[PDB]
């Protein structure tokens, strides 16, 4: 490895072979079908909203989330770069695609597949990864650094659906040597969103943009049809010139034949035909070509740029909506700016990448940090863009234009629902902390549900019985489905009944005074829009005290985020959330003058807290509830509340000697006594130091439960014990001795490191050991 040395890898970056095994995969550990991907997987590219795109450690485009919300894992083989190398003095070079793994089918087959084991490296810290190729048969070594340009504080290259390949290639040896690198890319126009006639009309063309000092080389991947729907647009892949290059192309070779109409040109001599080719195919797969060529002297070091880009416009929903996406802002919205994208990157990926060096630079500099709390704080970061997020820029048809863009990050894919509100309160972070303005859209998305109505019923999953849609003053479980109407029809979510659940109204009052405190304490205007919400919430939540003590009622159901896991009378979990809302509601009270709620949620707390405290301190820790069968539970999320309390500088709603011995309870009990302290935070545990089976949720370790137990472990200093239960959940998701997780980190675990919900928003709680 002589190009690592050339290049700047982060010493956090997340590491594995190129074409590596990996043995101890974990697999769903539950008996409904659930999505399992496989370890192969990699950082995402693309912006947020912009649809994204999975190239994995292997080298496959193989994870496509550009139909917004859905996952689909299968590898567009044609989708490559590939090198060409003849040493000068030779009679013959070699040409290998870098793709470790060959098609199941007889496309292609004239390509050079199986990249060999134990020849090069990839690296990730999100929003960059890398790939390093260090081949016995390659003289010239070579280096790729890729990205997008996922950046804080900004909304607009943010959202961009584009990619930048920045190649280094370095020549170590005493000979010259003629290299050429190749992208491929088929015209995947119809790959999704097209019924029938899935290829035809689709056709290749080649752009030249020459300015002084500036010739950027691309080929656009369109469709003859000027029709505006969910399939339409165009693809882009381009090159750069830099001093020594010389660019190659082809507009039209076939996918679904042998290849070797590209191929024959490549192996020859690396240099391709130049051949333009408008003439739109049928039923055959087409794609381009872009190369380029260049002589390495020895010793000689030499950079070029590639990029993608993909202008797709449209995103449509299961229940019939269509949606312009974000970056239609800055680029238009009908499905023919690919090269104006792919020309953006190609010109400025330079000022990009500083500024995504400017970000991270304040965290990877700071000794006091580990290394591997790094890359699990970056690399968590991929679900931002990876989670079917929708960001939306008018409605296709849509008369008169608005103010805002509406925004929306899954819960999940398996679960397939919009801001998830119970799991937003732990997965939320990234976006407060880095992006408010989108956080800060997405509560008033919220606020403006509260009193919303929907008569309409639906059967409740878990018993079977009917319930209503939306009752008024709830907040809604979540904005929607991907499947359906994303912010149109709320409540998606139906294996229990939301509008009954004892954490939602709490945890909405929570995250509205988070972004308050955490975007500087200045922000009235925020708490002046959601004020009058909080205020119903926190009413209505009051109507379920039903033996008077000051505080909801569970009703002996799960009636709250673990939602197979029962709470009866009292909880620990909803009763500390109840209390933190009710402090953060009197001091939205005072900072809007409304002492008639400050006074009404004083007295509100004061006395819920007292019986708070009578109720559930056992001497050791807060019981689990009040009525429930294993009520002396040591649950890990028991003071909820109070974490949060910290976070938004409510001081303390709980004695600090009872957090305290909370808090090194839970460590001792459920940290230390699961699978000793390598797997994270196990949710239940009996006060005998055996695993709680009452349910499987209490037997699961949730990684943003634990990620945010931490988090409220490092703000009362226990250090030590804040990281090392991260450390289990970092552990298993990205070490060789856990469960291959990387890009894809679940809810759940058991003790035998087997799954449930892969690719999940609570993780991003990891973002709270930072405030
Ligand atoms: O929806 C999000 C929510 O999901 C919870 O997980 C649920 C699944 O969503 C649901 O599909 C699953 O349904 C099971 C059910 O539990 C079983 O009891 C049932 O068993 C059947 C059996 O297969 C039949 O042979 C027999 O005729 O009837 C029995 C009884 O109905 O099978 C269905 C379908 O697989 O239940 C899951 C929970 O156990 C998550 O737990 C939750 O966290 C999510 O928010
Ligand atoms: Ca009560």
């Amino acid at each position: 490895d002589k190009i690592s040395h050339k290049i700047d890898i982060p010493d956090s970056a997340w590491t594995i072979g190129i074409g590596e095994k990996f043995k101890n995969a974990g697999h769903p550990n539950v008996k409904y079908p659930m999505i399992d991907d496989s370890y192969v997987q990699g950082a995402p590219l693309g912006g947020f909203g912009a649809g994204t795109i999975g190239r994995t450690y292997n080298g496959g485009f193989s994870r496509w989330h550009l139909e917004i919300g859905k996952n689909k894992y299968t590898t567009v083989y044609a989708n490559q770069f590939s090198v060409f190398q003849k040493v000068e003095g030779n009679k013959d070079g070699v040409a290998q695609v870098l793709y470790a793994g060959e098609p199941e089918n007889g496309y292609l087959s004239s390509w050079k597949w199986d990249y060999p084991k134990e020849s090069g490296m990839y690296y990730a810290l999100y929003p960059n990864s890398w790939y390093t190729y260090t081949n016995k048969d390659l003289p010239v070594q070579l280096a790729v650094k890729q990205f997008s340009p996922i950046i804080p504080y900004n909304y607009k290259e943010t959202s961009y659906p584009v990619a930048v390949f920045k190649w280094t290639a370095y020549n170590p040896t005493n000979k010259n040597v003629d290299v050429s690198i190749m992208f491929t890319w088929q015209n995947m126009i119809g790959f999704f969103g097209k019924q029938v006639n899935v290829n035809s009309g689709n056709f290749n063309k080649i752009i030249k943009d020459k300015s002084k000092d500036s010739e950027i080389v691309a080929a656009v991947m369109g469709n003859i049809s000027n029709d505006n729907e969910e399939w339409n647009g165009e693809y882009s892949i381009g090159v750069k010139k830099v001093p020594g290059v010389d660019i190659s192309y082809k507009a039209k070779f076939v996918t679904t034949g042998d290849g070797s109409d590209l191929w024959h040109e490549f192996s020859k001599n690396g240099i391709l035909d130049n051949k333009d080719d408008e003439t739109p195919t049928k039923q055959d797969g087409i794609g381009s070509a872009i190369a380029v060529n260049f002589k390495l002297q020895p010793g000689q070091t030499i950079e070029v740029p590639f990029a993608l880009s993909w202008d797709l416009p449209i995103m449509k929903f299961g229940g019939g909506d269509k949606w312009y996406k974000m970056y239609t802002k800055y680029f238009g919205k009908n499905g023919k700016n690919s090269f104006a994208i792919l020309k953006e990157a190609l010109n400025n990926y330079q000022k990009w990448e500083k500024m995504i060096d400017d970000w991270q630079k304040p965290i990877l500099s700071n000794k006091s940090k580990p290394d591997w709390y790094k890359t699990a704080l970056f690399n968590e970061l991929y679900y931002l863009a990876d989670g079917g997020t929708a960001w939306e820029n008018g409605k296709v048809g849509e008369k008169d234009k608005r103010t805002n863009n509406m925004f929306g990050l899954l819960g999940c894919f398996d679960y397939n629902y919009y801001e998830t509100l119970d799991v937003r309160f732990y997965g939320s972070f990234p976006l407060v902390m880095l992006w408010p303005d989108i956080e800060k859209q997405v509560m008033r998305q919220f606020a403006d549900t509260i009193n919303v109505q929907d008569s309409s019923e639906f059967k409740v999953g878990s018993n079977g019985a009917m319930a209503v849609k939306k009752v008024q003053g709830m907040i809604p479980h979540d904005l929607g489905s991907s499947y359906a109407l994303p912010w149109i029809k709320i409540n998606a979510y139906d294996w229990q009944n939301p509008n009954i659940w004892k954490d939602l109204n709490s945890k909405y009052v929570l995250l509205v005074y988070r972004d308050y405190v955490l975007t500087g304490k200045t922000d009235k205007e925020f708490l002046k829009y959601t004020w009058k919400s909080v205020k119903t919430a926190l009413d209505k939540l009051k109507e379920m005290d039903k033996d008077n003590d000051g505080i909801p009622d569970n009703e002996g159901i799960p009636d709250q985020t673990y939602d197979t896991w029962s709470m009866k009378g009292t909880s620990a979990y909803c009763g500390s959330l109840w209390l933190a809302a009710l402090k953060a509601a009197q001091e939205i009270g005072k900072v809007l003058k409304d002492n008639e709620a400050y006074i009404k949620y004083n007295e509100w707390y004061k006395i819920a807290q007292q019986n708070f405290e009578k109720e559930l301190w056992n001497g050791e820790y807060y019981n689990f509830d009040t009525e429930s069968d294993h009520k002396d539970s040591i649950m890990a999320d028991q003071l909820a509340g109070q974490w949060y309390a910290d976070i938004l500088r409510l001081g303390d709603i709980l004695p600090k000697d009872h957090v305290q011995k909370a808090l090194k309870k839970i460590y001792e009990f459920n940290v230390m006594k699961f699978e000793n302290g390598k797997m994270g935070a196990v949710n239940g545990m009996r006060p005998d130091g055996i695993v709680d089976e009452s349910d499987i949720q209490a037997q699961e370790v949730w990684t943003g439960v634990t990620y945010a137990l931490a988090s409220f472990m490092k703000y009362r200093g226990m250090t030590e014990e804040a990281y090392n239960t991260a450390y289990g959940v970092y552990k298993m998701t990205y070490d060789k001795s856990g469960k291959g997780y990387w890009f894809r980190t679940p809810e759940a675990w058991t003790k035998d490191g087997n799954y449930r919900a892969s690719m999940y928003m609570r993780p991003l709680s990891i973002w709270s050991m930072e405030v």
